[PDB]
């Protein structure tokens, strides 16, 4: 099965600032085993980012890196 599963880290420092999207590749939501709660944003370089999902800003990114059809 070559997948993804592995994507456990919490989050603590949510950047204010629009990526350059030519640098995005992608994003993830924080896991249930965390003691916070907070989405993430990557980069094309690997560089991942944490968010909030309250911040309009936010919401937009998630939806445009792919939507989270997870079933």
């Amino acid at each position: 099965t070559r997948g993804s599963d592995i994507s456990k880290t919490c989050c603590f420092q949510y950047s204010h600032k629009p990526l350059p999207w030519t640098w995005v590749r992608s994003y993830e939501f924080t896991s249930n085993s965390c003691s916070q709660r907070a989405v993430i944003f990557t980069t094309k370089r690997g560089k991942k980012v944490c968010t909030h999902p309250r911040k309009k800003w936010v919401q937009k990114y998630i939806s445009l890196l792919k939507t989270p059809k997870q079933l």
